[PDB]
């Protein structure tokens, strides 16, 4: 029965030889799961990233949730390899880095950060009309091109839905980005990416999530109590902006708004051009 689920990833990765096609090889991260290097299409003259157990299950989904879910607002997978004892991914390269970095060392105006929304809201959008759901939104799995363009990525944790089974209760995410009812194991649907969205919009705010000075577990209790989180400052903020971080933080699911919904809210008809966030790329590069 296992693990011919090791076996399974085998069918999934291409046929040859990396180093033959991708030269230029250079290191540029490492987080725990696994470590991200760098390299060029001898062929297109492209650049690219390359990520190189326990539980390998989460690669699989990874790979075949991303194959099959091609988005401008995705990080784009390209090609897979495991002639080693490691696995040779391959996606599309951003130089800009993730969102952390900016909301963690910059401070954006309303005009970014609708910016911002938008584009995670076209993907969200997108994955969700393929009954995907990410689980794992939070600026951290953002990742930034050099010309502002937004993408997003990690898949590993993604839930794929069915008109079978359009709900699951499995506690997964980071808890700081968590919505209420996954936290609370009750049924839950992609709408939770919504969730996680209002609590990135806290990060492009504040600075970072709420209750992140708590342990993960108080976190967790904290979410699952107070509900819907606090601004520090409300009234720093326009109304309209308030709005939509109502109607993606709302506790009731049904009040609380979809992707289609939220991409037609007025907060994102003050949205800058994406151009607008290479200075905050500039900024977090700087300091770092
Ligand atoms: N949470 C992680 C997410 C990945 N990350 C990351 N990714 C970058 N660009 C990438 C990465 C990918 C492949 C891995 C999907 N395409 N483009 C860059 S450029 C400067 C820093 C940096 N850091 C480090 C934190």
């Amino acid at each position: 029965s296992d693990e011919e689920i090791l076996e399974k990833l085998r069918s999934i990765v291409s046929v040859g030889d990396p180093k033959k096609k991708y030269t230029r090889f250079e290191k540029i991260g490492q987080g725990a799961s696994g470590t991200v290097y760098t390299a060029m299409d001898v062929a297109t003259g492209q650049e690219v990233a390359i990520k190189q157990q326990p539980k390998k299950e989460l690669i699989i989904n990874e790979i075949l949730v991303m194959r099959e879910n091609k988005n401008p607002n995705i990080v784009n997978y390209l090609d897979s390899y495991l002639v080693g004892d490691e696995l040779w991914v391959v996606m599309e390269y951003l130089a800009g880095g993730s969102l952390t970095d900016v909301v963690t060392e910059t401070c954006m105006d309303e005009g970014q950060i609708a910016a911002v929304c938008r584009e995670c809201l076209q993907a969200l959008e997108f994955l969700h009309s393929n009954q995907v759901i990410h689980r794992n939104i939070k600026s951290d799995n953002i990742l930034l091109g050099m010309d502002g363009s937004v993408k997003l990525t990690d898949f590993g944790f993604c839930a794929q839905i069915t008109p079978e089974q359009s709900k699951r209760s499995t506690m997964v995410g980071t808890p700081y980005w968590m919505a209420p009812e996954v936290v609370t194991r009750k049924a839950y649907g992609p709408k939770v990416d919504i969730w996680s969205l209002g609590i990135m919009a806290i990060e492009m705010i504040e600075g970072e999530p709420p209750y992140l000075n708590e342990n993960p577990l108080r976190a967790l209790y904290l979410i699952a109590t107070n509900g819907t989180p606090e601004l520090q400052n409300p009234e720093k903020l326009s109304a309209i902006f308030r709005d939509f971080l109502n109607r993606c933080l709302e506790m009731d699911v049904e009040k609380r708004g979809s992707a289609k919904e939220l991409l037609q809210h007025q907060f994102l008809k003050i949205a800058k051009p994406l151009s607008s966030l290479t200075p905050l790329i500039a900024a977090a590069k700087e300091a770092t």
